[PDB]
């Protein structure tokens, strides 16, 4: 599923992402935008280290979900990476919260640092009723 902007904003809010561990909804929107273009079926194989990024948040198989083909990988969200490719983003949201409970917080995603950090992300939630 390719979410429309405000549709995702409200979907993320209902799932409890607004202010989760101090991260505003706008930051999460900026993250999903740059990571997948709000596409839950998005995938990117990393030939360099044999890992794959899954879903709307492009969560990596090396540490967060199990796909059975990433060497010495971990599964911190304790989910099949397939759960990160559903139209329903509940599981991807549970896993994204898990990622941010770690020291780095939202900085876990390099794209967030590149395209969201210290930037005016207001535009991502404007007019969405959140």
């Amino acid at each position: 599923k390719v979410f429309e902007r405000c549709e995702l904003a409200r979907t993320l809010k209902r799932l409890g992402m607004d202010g989760y561990r101090g991260i505003s909804l706008a930051n999460w929107m900026c993250l999903a935008k740059w990571e997948s273009g709000y596409n839950t079926r998005a995938t990117n194989y990393n030939a360099g280290d044999r890992s794959t990024d899954y879903g709307i948040f492009q969560i990596n198989s090396r540490y967060w979900c199990n796909d059975g083909k990433t060497p010495g990988a971990m599964n911190a969200c304790h989910l099949s990476c397939s759960a990160l490719l559903q139209d329903n983003i509940a599981d991807a949201v549970a896993c994204a919260k898990r990622v941010v409970r770690d020291p780095q917080g939202i900085r876990a995603w390099v794209a967030w640092r590149n395209r969201c950090q210290n930037r005016d992300v207001r535009q991502y939630v404007q007019g969405c009723g959140v």
